[PDB]
DNA sequence: CGGCCTACG
DNA sequence: CGTAG
DNA sequence: GCCG
């Protein structure tokens, strides 16, 4: 009664399950930190399988039969259910390894390998990071000034303002071209850690060459605080007014053109997990290839038209979940 | 045991 | 290496 | 870590 593939299956934004799905995502979490790519969708998977589910796990008899339940993944469920907590998960917490590798794979420019890296030099805080600039490049010097920032929620409110400075540059790049609210913003989150546009033009070819005229015009307004700089995604820290002044934002601009539009929207939308399990879906159930640009038929060598994500569901096999219930 | 999503900057 | 869902 |  459960399906082994978060893309099989409804998943609400919030639920019935919300401390043990957060315990075994300190688990997957951990183990993205030590390279476990595995152990990490694993736990991910078990954690989307309770956020899935219709109501409470109260006992441990409720897990037999759950897809990605196995030994593991169920003590902590167990061990969560009799005492409230889990031993193995507190550990996690608490550990100099966790925090830090926490802390700094959260600095826009810095990943696991570099976390990693500076954690084995001895490094443990931020300001042990801004006394060596040298060793920072430009995208990591503007994620660490603007640490404080990105770390408050964007809300709601914040998302529409920006999206009316979003859509005037780009009519003046290009008259006619479209702004969508994609992420999880589009999933029906009230806050973020970013926002996530997608851009596209209704008649085909002519979103060629469009972000850097988009860009162009943001930067001129003032409004750029950082960004990269062809190209059609680009990662920006955004000045955004508050009262009697203004905060840090990244926003996340992408082109597509309108024949792709299907696909970047769905990939776009996300979730994370949801795509990853979709992509996974469509290769190993269907012998399909999906990206964020098309679906390919390898035997045909031929790419499905889309109009629609709902036609994308539909040449996989699937019932259509609306956006909202994408939160895997 | 092999596999674990698939891109772009 | 970083980034995105 | 789990699935097939
Ligand atoms: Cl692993
Ligand atoms: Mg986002
Ligand atoms: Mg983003
Ligand atoms: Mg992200
Ligand atoms: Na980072």
């Amino acid at each position: 009664w459960m399906p082994a593939y978060a893309c099989q299956r409804p998943t609400p934004l919030t639920h019935h399950n919300t401390g043990l799905s957060e315990a075994l995502e300190i688990l997957a979490e951990a183990a993205g930190f030590e390279g476990s790519e595995g152990r990490l969708l694993t736990f991910c998977r078990a954690a989307s399988v309770l956020k899935a589910l219709p109501s409470p796990v109260t006992t441990l008899s409720q897990l037999q039969g759950l897809p990605h339940f196995g030994e593991h993944s169920s003590r902590v469920v167990q061990e969560l259910l009799e005492h409230g907590v889990c031993e193995e998960v507190e550990r996690v917490r608490r550990s100099e390894r966790y925090q830090t590798m926490k802390l700094f794979t959260q600095i826009f420019g810095v990943g696991v390998k570099t976390a990693d890296r500076w954690y084995r030099e001895g490094l443990r805080t931020l300001d042990d990071l801004r006394e060596q600039p040298q060793k920072l490049t430009q995208q990591q010097k503007a994620g660490l000034q603007h640490h404080q920032d990105l770390s408050t929620p964007v809300l709601r409110s914040d998302v529409d303002a920006l999206q009316q400075v979003v859509e005037e540059a780009v009519g003046q790049a290009l008259p006619g071209a479209t702004v969508t609210l994609t992420g999880g913003f589009r999933r029906g989150k009230l806050q973020g850690h970013d926002v996530d546009f997608l851009i596209t033009h209704p008649k085909e070819g002519q979103e060629a060459g469009l972000l850097p005229r988009v860009m162009c015009r943001l930067q001129d307004q003032g409004l750029i605080l950082y960004h990269q700089h062809a190209f059609e995604r680009s990662f920006c820290i955004f000045r955004l007014p508050q009262p009697g002044s203004w905060k840090a934002v990244r926003v996340d601009l992408v082109v597509a053109p309108v024949s792709q539009f299907p696909f970047a929207l769905l990939g776009w939308t996300g979730s994370k997990l949801f795509q990853r399990e979709l992509r996974r879906f469509s290769r190993k159930e269907k012998g399909l290839w999906l990206n964020s640009h098309g679906l390919f038929d390898p035997e045909q060598k031929t790419f499905f038209q889309a109009a629609s994500e709902e036609d994308i569901f539909r040449h996989l096999g699937l019932e259509y979940l609306p956006p909202e219930q994408r939160n895997a």
